[PDB]
C-alpha cells in the first residue's frame, strides 16, 4: 500500500526520527490515534460537526469552461467552501475531537503564515478550550489579520523570537512545550508531516475528500473513480485526503503541483520533491531542501502556504515510486491560472489552489477523461497579492 | 398574503411607481417572472447550480455557546457558507437564469458597498455573459478589493458622479441603462427593492433558506417551525428569503434588526423603518429616510452594507401590520455581538449579520424557544473594521 505501513513508514521515509525526549509522548499519541479515530463515537461526533459547521460535503463542481478550455470534464472538489475557507478546518476538527478523548484540555499549534493558526483557533473556540498557537515573530509582524484573527478567537498568539524567528523556531517550540506537558496538552500538526502518527493521523483526517469524490462521481458519472486526481501540496495534507481512498488503484492518475517559485533553477523556490535531498524534519525522515552546507534551506513561493521546505514522506514515496507525477509550478503560472478560473468559473481561488490549477495546461488531457482538481482554499486571503499582480 | 398581492403591493406598499420609458420592460418582466420561476426547466438548473456551485443547502448549525449563553436553543442559518460569503449569490444565480430564459445577453446591476456587483460579476463570469455594474463613485473609492474582484471576475464598474454618488444614484442609474435598452439588457436589482416584481422576485429566489430551514428544522426538531425567525435587513432580501415560507404563520415570530448606527437621534444613522417616512424610491413606494426638503437622505451605519435609504415594502407593511418586530440595533451592539459569536462559535459574521446577533440581547427567552437566526454573511470583509475596535 501507498499508505502507511504497521511500522509507520511510506517506504523508506517517514518513521519517527526524534530525540529520546518526544518518546514518550509519540509512542502515547501512536497507541491512542487509529483506536478512537475508527471508534463510532469518534465518527458520529466528527460527521456532525463536519455536516453542521463546517458545511461539508463539499460540492463537486463541474467546471463548464475549463472543461471546454482543457478538452475533458473538469470536476473542482470545492474545500473552498468550507467553514474558514479551505480543507485545514478538517484536520483541527478531527485532532480536537481526538484530543478531548484523550483527556487532554490544553491545545497547543504552531503557525507560519497563519491558516492553521486559525483554524486550530476556530475549533478551540467552538469547544471552549485554551488555546496557544507558536509563531516565528517575523510571521507575526507580517501577519496582522491573521493574529488579529486568532486573538478574536480567544487564542494566545506566542510570538516566537528563537533562532531565525521564523516557522522552524516556533515548531520547535511548540515540539518542547508538548514534551513538556504529558498530562493535559495536545499538539495539532498542521499537516502530513512529522513523526508517525501524525502523518498518517492527518491524512485518515482529510480523507473525507475521497470517500466524498467516490460518492459524488457515482451519482455524477455512473463510476465511483476519475482517470485525474490533481492537487497542490505545502506539507501534502489536502493531497492525502484527495488521493487516499484511491492510492492504490493505479488506474486513477495522481499529479501534484508544488511551489517552483521563481523557478526550479532560480535558488528561490519551494520544489521539495524535484531538490530536496535525505533530510529528518520535525521528527519525519523525508525529502528537504538543503543547502550546500547541508542546513534546511529556505524556501520561496508567493504562496505562503507552500514554501515549506519539507514534504510529507508519503508524497516522497509517490514520487519515487512514479505512482505519482509532480509538477513544480512556477509563481506566475500558479497567478494565470488564478485569474483564469476567476474569469471562467466566477471562483477566486487561494494561491495555493492555484498552483493545482496551472497543472492543467501541462497535460494532455482526453476529451472522455474525468479530472477531479482539489479547489484546497478560497482566495479572499490572497486579494492584496492578486490586486499587486493583476494586469 | 403577508407575501406580495395580485397588483405588486404588500398593502399600500409597493407597486410600480415609473415614468413612460420604463412602463414596457416593467411591465414585460411582471408578466413573464412568475411562470419561469415556477418552471420545472428553471428549478432544476437553479437547484443543481446551488447544489454544485454555492454549497446548499446551506447549514442549520445549533451553536451550543450562543445556546447555553442566552437560555435557549440558537441555530445559526449559515449563508456565510456560501460561495461569495453571503446570500446575495441565491439572487444573481436565479436572476441570470431568467434572464436567459427571457433571451436577455447583456446583464446589469447596481452595487453600493461592492457585495451584490462582485455576486453579479460572479455569475457572468460563470455563464460567459456581458457585465456591467453602475457603483456611486464614492462607493467605488471606498470599496477598492471589490471593485478589484468585479474586474478580475470580467465586469465593467461604471462610476457613477450623478447625485450623491452612492448607491440610491448607481441604482438610478442601472435602471436608466434598463430602459435605454429593451433588445439585450436584464438588470440584476439587488434587494427586494423596485418595481414589481423586483421585490416579489428576490423574495422567491431568496425562499431558499426558508423551505431549507423547514426541512432542517424536521430533521433537528421534529416540528418544522421555529418560535422566532431573526434577520437583518438592508433592503430586505436575506430577510425576506428567511421568512418566506414562515410569513402567514402567526406562530412564528419574526424579528427584524435595522441599523441604528449612532442611534435613531445621532443624525447618523440607518434605521428606515423607525425613521423613514411614506415616499418613493427607486419606484417602489415604501418607507424612506427623507430630509426636511423631503429629498433622499444619506444612511450611516458602520455597516456599508446596510446604506439603505429606502427599505423593502414587504417590510414596511409587515412592521405597520406589526407582524415583525423590528429593532434598530446601534454600531456598538453589532460590534459587541461580532466579537461575541466570533470567541463562542469560532464564525467571524458580517456586520451587517452581527445587527441580527445584537438582537439576542433584546429579546426576552424562555428555555423551551428554537430560534432560527440568519447569519447573512461571513465576516472576513470586516476584519479592519474589527480591528479599529
Amino acid at each position: 500500500t501507498y499508505n502507511v505501513d504497521e511500522n509507520g513508514y511510506y517506504g523508506e521515509f517517514g518513521g519517527a526520527y526524534i530525540p529520546e525526549i518526544l518518546h514518550k509522548c509519540v509512542e502515547d499519541l501512536q497507541n491512542n490515534y487509529l483506536k478512537i479515530l475508527e471508534s463510532p463515537d469518534f465518527q458520529k461526533e466528527y460527521d456532525q460537526l463536519l455536516r453542521d459547521y463546517v458545511g461539508r460535503p463539499s460540492p463537486l463542481y463541474l467546471a463548464k469552461r475549463l472543461s471546454e478550455k482543457y478538452g475533458c470534464k473538469i470536476y473542482l472538489k470545492r474545500e473552498d467552501l468550507n467553514h474558514t475557507g479551505a480543507h485545514k478546518i478538517n484536520n483541527t476538527i478531527g485532532q480536537i475531537l481526538l484530543a478531548r478523548r484523550m483527556g487532554k484540555t490544553r491545545i497547543i499549534a504552531e503557525t507560519g503564515a497563519g491558516q492553521h493558526g486559525v483554524a486550530t483557533a476556530t475549533v478551540c473556540a467552538l469547544m471552549n478550550m485554551e488555546c496557544i498557537v507558536y509563531m516565528g515573530k517575523t510571521d507575526v509582524e507580517r501577519q496582522h489579520v491573521n493574529v488579529q484573527k486568532m486573538e478574536m478567537l480567544g487564542a494566545t498568539v506566542v510570538p516566537v523570537t528563537s533562532g531565525n524567528m521564523t516557522l522552524k523556531d516556533a515548531t520547535n517550540e511548540a515540539i518542547r512545550d508538548w514534551c513538556c506537558h504529558p498530562s493535559d496538552t495536545y499538539y495539532i500538526i498542521g499537516s502530513t508531516v512529522g513523526p508517525h502518527p501524525y502523518p498518517d493521523m492527518v491524512a485518515r483526517l482529510q480523507s473525507v475528500i475521497s470517500k466524498e469524490i467516490k460518492k459524488q462521481l457515482q451519482e455524477k458519472e455512473g463510476r465511483d473513480y476519475p482517470d485525474y486526481l490533481i492537487a497542490c501540496v505545502g506539507g501534502g495534507s489536502n493531497a492525502a485526503g484527495t488521493i487516499y481512498h484511491y492510492i492504490d488503484d493505479e488506474r486513477v492518475k495522481i499529479v501534484l503541483a508544488e511551489a517552483g517559485g521563481k523557478g526550479i533553477d532560480s535558488g528561490m523556490t519551494a520544489a521539495t520533491i524535484h531538490l530536496g535531498k535525505m533530510g529528518i524534519i520535525h521528527g519525519s525522515k523525508t525529502l528537504v531542501m538543503q543547502n550546500e552546507d547541508g542546513q534546511i534551506e529556505e524556501p520561496y513561493s508567493i504562496s505562503a502556504g507552500l514554501d515549506y521546505p519539507g514534504i510529507g514522506p508519503m508524497h516522497a514515496n509517490l514520487a519515487k515510486q512514479k505512482r505519482a507525477q509532480v509538477l513544480a509550478i512556477n509563481d506566475d503560472e500558479a497567478l494565470n491560472a488564478a485569474f483564469e478560473l476567476t474569469r471562467l468559473e466566477g471562483i477566486i481561488p487561494a494561491l495555493e489552489s492555484a498552483h493545482a490549477l496551472a497543472a492543467l495546461e501541462k497535460v494532455k488531457f482526453k476529451p472522455e477523461d474525468v479530472v477531479v482538481l482539489t479547489l484546497s482554499g478560497r482566495g479572499d486571503k490572497d486579494m492584496e497579492t492578486y490586486l499587486k499582480y493583476k494586469k
